[PDB]
């Protein structure tokens, strides 16, 4: 019983964090096999950050300009190359703690675990969600650049996020491990703003199902709704539209609880129109939208109350 | 910037989880050096759980009755002994991944990281707090027994919690690594209830300071309060009394923000009497009480907005 923001164990990823330095610019890197991945921003000097031409700055660099430190052990760079916004540094030693891994790109609404890292040493782990506007509401301080996000699926680490920068609104932006940014952002020290954000409807419903499985039911009702009438209410409250396919993914949760998806939508509509009135759901006074259907199954018993 | 429930990286603890089996009872264990720690409840058969005499059941057991599995590697037990509610199994191999560690007991209101484990393999990590009634509001399923809580302080793992059981209210109870339970609970499969819970006042104020450091200030006011007048309001709302020493620990946060502790108390009193009115603090519509002053410093910049 219980429900909490849960991150994957970070052990398999801890053994891959390294420190990467170019001149006086320093940040975190990810050492897998004999390659080190890190943001290409590391090759910028302070005066290059405002408006860099990266492939003009990279030709001007040599291997011995890159200092890679795994703990106290210095790694020697034997080759470099640029892949979009990610710099790939070929080293002489294959990381002995390299786990099975893939490079995956996540969709808006999906979640992942984040290993906050400073100077190559991890400091914390927590769960995050990719917002519909392609930012994340993480917790990052100066020097966190290079930190990575990931999911774990039977020993295999799916890396999906590399942290790059903070935005004026206090949200964070980054790329996948291929160097392709999430959203309409770039690697330049100019002020960039995120688009307007929305609420992940399917995630809300999954969280409501989690509540039912954990014994809460006050928000349920006897009313029913159609998919479209719900969407007309959701749009007025800045909720993402619900697709008929979004309903199918909620099938397993609907069957284990015996509550039709559109019946759970009826409760969501009423919650949107009357608030919660000081009442709470799973210890929260807001509707939580950072738990996917998969997170709910991963945590909740297979048997309802 | 940002604020999130953050757990310590679990890598150093992952390398110590093992599976312990006695007869058909199975649960998680902690392998440090050549000793394996686990709940003594593992030596109970189904019919012994309702009312066991543990030192009567332990004399009836021999070393070869205990199967210890670290992954697929079986460990051979060369000695056993009971320390309060914790069973200590001496094995022949010293764990090569044994980190520097201490055994510490935490106080009500302190936080720790929890590594949820099933059959000796970790499945998740998250942050928890010890409630004033000595329970924790964790996320645990059947088989999580033996999971451990911990803090990490410069390479050294301070183990502080070993999970034992779930209560009828859905909260969780356990012991320190010495086998001494937290709160008035025992290891018997009988229904036990937790005392009434309270809100950790000092933690609330620390969370309010975290908000100020991250740019939020709408809840601040110009009013001032004395320590006692606040306590008279807090008692009516089931808040823990604030001691003059509790104020001193909030000193660093008060100085970095320039807000007198009793001024922050004035805001708390008004928040208690008028609610939040649909407004949020750090993305929460409730007053959060699971962040200590130390957690706030660990996460927030040393420079306020
Ligand atoms: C606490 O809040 C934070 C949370 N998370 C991350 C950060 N954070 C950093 O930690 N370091 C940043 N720059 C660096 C400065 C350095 C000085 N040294 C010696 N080494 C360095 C390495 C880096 Cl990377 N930056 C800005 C940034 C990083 C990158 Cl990759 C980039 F491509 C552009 C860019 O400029 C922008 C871009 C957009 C924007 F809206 C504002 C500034 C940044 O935001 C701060
Ligand atoms: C999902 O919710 C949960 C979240 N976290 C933990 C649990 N959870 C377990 O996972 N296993 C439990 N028993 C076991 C059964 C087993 C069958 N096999 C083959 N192996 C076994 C090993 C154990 Cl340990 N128990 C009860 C419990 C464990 C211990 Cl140590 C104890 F000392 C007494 C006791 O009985 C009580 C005590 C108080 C109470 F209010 C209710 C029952 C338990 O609560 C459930």
């Amino acid at each position: 019983s219980g429900f909490r923001k849960m991150a994957f164990p970070s052990g398999k990823v801890e053994g891959c964090m390294v420190q990467v330095t170019c001149g006086t610019t320093t940040l975190n890197g990810l050492w897998l096999d004999d390659v080190v991945y890190c943001p290409r921003h590391v090759i910028c000097t302070s005066e290059d950050m405002l408006n860099p031409n990266y492939e003009d700055l990279l030709i001007r660099k040599s291997n011995h300009n890159f200092l890679v430190q795994a703990g106290n052990v210095q790694l020697r760079v034997i080759g470099h190359s640029m892949q979009n916004c990610v710099l790939k540094l070929k080293v002489d030693t294959a990381n002995p703690k390299t786990p099975k891994y893939k490079f995956v790109r996540i969709q808006p609404g999906q979640t992942f675990s984040v290993l906050a890292c400073y100077n190559g040493s991890p400091s914390g782990v927590y769960q995050c969600a990719m917002r519909p506007n392609f930012t994340i509401k993480g917790s990052f301080l100066n020097g966190s650049c290079g930190s990575v996000g990931f999911n774990i699926d039977y020993d295999c680490v799916s890396f999906c996020y590399m942290h790059h920068m903070e935005l004026p609104t206090g949200v964070h932006a980054g790329t996948d491990l291929e160097g392709n940014f999430y959203g309409p952002f770039v690697d330049r020290q100019t002020a960039q703003a995120a688009g307007t954000d929305t609420t992940i409807t399917v995630n809300v419903l999954a969280w409501l199902y989690a509540a039912v499985i954990n014994g809460d039911r006050w928000f349920l009702n006897r009313f029913t709704t159609t998919l479209n009438d719900f969407n007309l209410v959701a749009m007025k409250y800045n909720y993402e539209p619900l697709t008929q396919d979004h309903v199918d993914i909620l099938g397993p949760l609907s069957a284990q609880t015996g509550i039709a998806v559109l019946d759970m939508c009826a409760s969501l509509k009423e919650l949107l129109q009357n608030g919660m009135n000081g009442r709470t759901i799973l210890g929260s006074a807001l509707l939580e939208d950072e738990f996917t259907p998969f997170d709910v199954v991963r945590q909740c018993s297979g048997v309802t109350f």
